[PDB]
């Protein structure tokens, strides 16, 4: 209940579904049911200017999974135009140093839309090179932003927000696609941005999920991701929130999010 | 024999430019910095086959100073396609007594095609785990501005670096670009207006906002502080064994490469 995704495009629609499904059917012996209140599966703005569904798996302890979250937004801006953010994610626990996975799609017409697509990096890079060898060289990531960047209606995509540009790793797909035309975005959709969002999850389930963390190096682990979860939703909800749903709806979704997030 | 500050090989713009910089680098920070003792072996070196000339030009921060060491480059290899290689750069470290972001300006030409452009202050603390970092040395400043504003130029366009590493080791901010150079004229005037005073704009930020004396005494902690040593070692080892161990001993050839690798390896304090 969340697969609706109705404000979408099909093949968008598709996209998400196939991605959910695959994260639910390969982790569920190690995914908890969702546990959040119904009020916070399923919400709107009073006003009914937003309405959006959220999902969250807990993982298992004893299992590399901290959660996964797929979320859709649909807000109609009093202009007429409707944002629509459709986005999976997937955080792994101190038990384990792997990166996490990201997936979101932000469009605003029928012609523009912002991919995000990574596995954010849970290491000091500088640092620990050998982390940076072992996920993303020996990995074939790279590949994904570089080949969806030859097409001639996707940009690089460079966030107002630094935070952003830093807590993506150095193989990130931050893309602006413009694709003047409806049929051609979709066209981008199912044969390039679908491939390259399923390949990329492949990675993810089995490099970083599928498999000791030191006193140390688990404290550091779960100071940064905290760090990470803390921030994030400092930026994009203690204000975008409220503004989208009221004040009333974003309390108790916030909480529900932070207490999920462990914030 | 062709001495640092000569810059031979490159366009008139660019020795303008890397000559500024460093003259401003030297003459800012006067009550900072020791004289170069480089030998003279390692000042200036060259393949013996005359296929590769390079100068070095390194001064060590004194004692109490935040700073560890400014280092000027400049090489000209001639590849064995008949192109030239040209790289100048001027790099200022700051040691374990500040945590504030390095300082980088490279200009690299490896074809007749396109001049690339890194420009940064590279963060010395994870911005993931510190926000606070990222606001105060990132955020608050004009940083950004300036890369968004080169890349308006239709003949600038961003730079990927092949290497993973060099991505994750420039601030979010990091000018990384390259530049048409076809248009021989075009590109001057691209680098006498629009890069020159970037370059020198971000080295401004570094000298008065990284470098600061204002309040010198700010002792970093000791945790802090171990952090910065261990995290420097690591992009120091690094960024040696991928741009100098891996290409000096090709274009000096194993003997000048030994020296010239001891003494950078030396002024980097690796092991
Ligand atoms: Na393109
Ligand atoms: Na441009």
């Amino acid at each position: 209940k969340f697969m609706e995704f109705p404000y979408v495009s099909p093949t968008r629609k598709q996209l998400m579904v196939d991605l959910m499904s695959t994260v639910e059917n390969r982790l569920q012996s190690q995914l908890l049911p969702c546990n959040l209140p119904p009020d916070v599966r399923n919400f709107n703005n009073p006003n009914g200017s937003a309405e959006a569904s959220l999902h969250i798996r807990s993982g298992d302890k004893s299992s590399p999974i901290d959660f996964v979250i797929g979320s859709w937004i649909h807000c109609k801006i009093p202009t007429g135009v409707s944002l629509n953010i459709t986005s999976i994610s997937g955080f792994l626990n101190s038990s384990t140093k792997a990166p996490n996975f990201v997936v979101e799609l932000i469009q605003s017409s029928s012609k523009s839309l912002v991919l995000i697509l990574d596995l954010p990096h849970r290491k000091d890079l500088v640092l620990n090179p050998d982390y940076l060898k072992e996920y993303y060289q020996d990995t074939a990531l790279d590949s994904h932003r570089q080949s969806l960047l030859k097409l001639p209606e996707v940009n690089p995509y460079v966030s107002p927000s630094l935070f952003v540009r830093s807590a993506v790793s150095p193989t990130a797909s931050m893309l602006k696609i413009d694709a003047e035309e409806e049929d051609k975005l979709e066209e981008i959709l199912r044969d390039h941005v679908s491939p390259a969002a399923k390949e990329v999850l492949e990675v993810w389930l089995e490099r970083c999920v599928k498999e000791v963390v030191g006193e140390e190096e688990r404290m550091e682990l779960e100071r940064r991701d905290k760090s990470f979860r803390r921030k994030s939703i400092e930026d994009d909800l203690d204000l975008q929130f409220p503004r989208m749903f009221g004040e009333e709806v974003s309390s108790r979704v916030v909480h529900a999010i932070k207490e999920a997030f462990g914030v």
